[PDB]
């Protein structure tokens, strides 16, 4: 979408995976969708560290509605759990120097079952824009048809434009025509900041297996339409919840910084591990995340379960990561030829290879036509960049 | 079996799942199976406080054995990865107070490929009792009829038997008889200190979900024929490894205890975390696997993606678990009536209820028509004993 906004993937954090649809504030004060809840997150989004990383956007996904329309048309934040609205809101978390998300329907009903946008786009857009929104993340559920999803994406995307304020437009458009249409992926980057390819993503290790590989098996189709403006959206970070082991943790950062991916947390920041917060605030994996050649990476090959991504990166460079598939046994020594990397251009005549994950070491020059060896534990990955040594001499 | 052994379930370690048939001890010596591999796992059972907290097998899996019989038709310990034989590893093992686990296959080969003792149990039986083994698992692989399965697991129990050494024997017995019909389980048990129920099984919370579910499934056939001398083989704990987050953990071992399952570890006891070993050596936990009633707990009810576990324990008491299986959001709050847990006796009139895990918490006093809540992770567990309060007022 050409209006200037997410030149590198949007960074943030949403509610959904984590806190879901939660209604019950009587007895789940703490853990009830309430503004309360976005208040205290925020605070911890600047105090954390997260804003520095990297991490502006504090975003409210399903279930922040009243159950009804006012008599004026306009959605309403619910009287209990936002009873200070959702301009107050956006207020607070400006003044904290973050940006806010809002979310909403195209089709009649929410997927939780809250009103849905179809027929009152412009008004919903306008309402958005006047309360200071920055980012609307725009759902599929309860949609009859692909022609009204359509219009409804479309329609959204310039009834947010005319309002004439800068908002990020996040679109679940794609993930709802699988798998007998084909999306039209020309067509989606046009109108959209990012867009939901696929199923959504829980707090498991067969989730992420599920993501990854429908995104390498479609590799073609989608890497290429992916850049500065417009990104795929392989859904919210789960690191530092219940379901993931550190392995499939790092795995998760890794891959999703290989595939220009947004980086929406779904967490509990309040309750957070050391190593959680440090994998999730890496300055180096974030940087690789950020590239600002914005391109894509993809699934270089796979075979007897270990898979080798890449991504292209500015300034010559490249990041690596290769993924040890194997539930079984432990650290697998895995070898490759270095020349096999960058479609043969990243080592030659040699390059400098430093790992981010699982920790930061040097590896040091690799030529032409070395090998290189690791180790990778079971549903771990390693994570490297390299540095051509042409590049490197120059300034 | 009717040997005297394993009257409450065999603990221990085992080294397949963490390290595999690894032959390479030239690229990988660390993780190769040698005998330097399990006198490091030997020495370290001793000082880490395994054995105390119970652990006392230490057992080799498959790829230890040389590619060809000798001439007179005895398995062979590998010479490189082996070289000073199975009998002095059998003595090191001896003299740090542990006992020592081998493992061989009922077909033609093992399942990596090794010789099996098809035609060779009554040599194969003795071999071992020279050696000084105490502990015999016997794999399935490469059986080509039924009859030939049962025949030879029953004729090993026997071969062992008559050699007049104590051997534990664990038999994948039933696991490679399911794909074909129903086992007699009064049957194995006559012959097995305890039998495999499953294929294999990995560092993955997939693998533990699928192993708790068949078990709950099957568990009218199961759950009651074991005890005493005989365990259903849930397979080995891999906790302290790479795939398991660690609520995850938590539920594998939480249910261990109440399948009144074996105990086998399979990791590096070099390099395991001080969470891991607090878990795996958890003084209550274990004495709830090790319960000397020794009758196996059940699926109590499921629902909502909701599980509720229990076990019966002697003195009246009880172990509870309930684990929550939605694999989205974050703690899920349950509420029971604990009228419903221990067939509505064990909370009358009233139980004290201790949490165990995910940690150690007194709760308080339950009268029999009182609700218990709790708040469960995603793919955790929470693990609770009650003791009945006629039975503490017993105190004289
Ligand atoms: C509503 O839709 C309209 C119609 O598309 C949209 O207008 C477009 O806005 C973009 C982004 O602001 C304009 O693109 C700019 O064009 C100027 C002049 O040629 C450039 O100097 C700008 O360069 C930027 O990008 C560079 C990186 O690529 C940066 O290095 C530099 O610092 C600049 O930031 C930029 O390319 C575009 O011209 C219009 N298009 C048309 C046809 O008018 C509008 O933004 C939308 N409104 C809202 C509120 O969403
Ligand atoms: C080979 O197989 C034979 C035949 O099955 C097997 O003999 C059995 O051994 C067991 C264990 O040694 C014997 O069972 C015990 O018998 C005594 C005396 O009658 C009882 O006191 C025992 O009762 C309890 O007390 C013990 C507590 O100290 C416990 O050990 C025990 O679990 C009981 O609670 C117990 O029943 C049994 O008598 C024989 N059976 C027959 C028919 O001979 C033999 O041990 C096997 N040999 C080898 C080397 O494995
Ligand atoms: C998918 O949609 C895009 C954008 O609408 C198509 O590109 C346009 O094609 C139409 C013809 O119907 C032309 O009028 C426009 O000039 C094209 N615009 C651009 C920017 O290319 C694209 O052809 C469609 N692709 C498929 C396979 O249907
Ligand atoms: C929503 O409901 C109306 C009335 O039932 C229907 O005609 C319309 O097509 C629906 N819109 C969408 C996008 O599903
Ligand atoms: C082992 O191989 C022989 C020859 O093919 C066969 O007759 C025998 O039944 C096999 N044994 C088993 C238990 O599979
Ligand atoms: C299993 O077979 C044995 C004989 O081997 C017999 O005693 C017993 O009745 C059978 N049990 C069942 C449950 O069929």
């Amino acid at each position: 979408l050409d209006n200037g906004l997410a030149r590198t993937p949007t960074m943030g954090w949403l509610h959904w995976e984590r806190f879901m649809c939660n209604l019950d504030c009587q007895e789940e004060p703490d853990s009830c969708i309430s503004e309360k809840l976005f208040m205290e997150m925020a605070e911890l989004m600047v105090s954390e560290g997260w804003k520095d990383a990297g991490y502006e956007y504090l975003c409210i996904d399903d279930c922040w509605m009243a159950p009804q329309r006012d008599s004026e048309g306009r959605l309403q934040a619910d009287p209990q759990r936002f009873p200070h609205g959702i301009r107050q809101l956006a207020n607070y978390v400006h003044s904290k120097g973050l940006k806010l998300g809002i979310y909403a329907d195209v089709g009649n009903k929410t997927c939780a079952g809250f009103p849905g946008s179809f027929g009152y786009y412009d008004i919903d857009a306008q309402t958005f824009a006047d309360w200071g929104v920055d980012l609307l993340k725009f759902d599929g559920c309860y949609c009859d048809s692909l022609e009204n999803l359509a219009d409804g994406y479309k329609h959204m995307s310039l009834a947010l434009n005319r309002t004439g304020r800068s908002i990020v437009y996040s679109c679940s458009w794609p993930a709802y025509m699988w798998p007998f249409q084909k999306p039209n992926y020309t067509e989606i980057r046009q109108y959209c900041n990012h867009w939901r390819n696929f199923a959504d993503i829980d707090d498991s290790w067969k989730s992420i297996k599920s993501i990854l590989d429908w995104t390498s098996f479609n590799q073609e189709r989608i890497v290429d339409v992916a850049g500065p403006g417009g990104w795929n959206d392989p859904d919210m970070l789960v690191i530092g919840n219940f379901g993931l082991s550190w392995n499939q943790q790092v795995t998760q950062m890794a891959l999703w910084a290989i595939m220009a991916a947004p980086l929406f947390m779904s967490n509990d920041l309040r309750h957070i591990s050391p190593q959680a917060k440090a994998l999730l605030q890496d300055k180096d994996v974030i940087a690789i995340n950020q590239d600002p050649l914005g391109k894509q990476g993809y699934q270089l090959r796979q075979g007897d379960n270990f898979e080798v991504w890449e991504r292209p990166l500015s300034g010559l460079a490249w990041a690596v990561a290769m993924i040890n598939r194997q539930e079984i046994g432990g650290p697998r020594s895995y070898t490759i030829a270095v020349a096999s990397l960058g479609k043969g251009v990243a080592c030659n005549p040699a390059c400098f290879i430093t790992q981010l994950l699982p920790v930061k070491r040097k590896l040091g020059f690799y030529e032409w036509t070395s090998r290189l060896r690791s180790h990778i534990n079971p549903t771990g990955t390693v994570l490297l960049q390299l540095e051509n040594t042409m590049q490197m001499s120059l300034k």
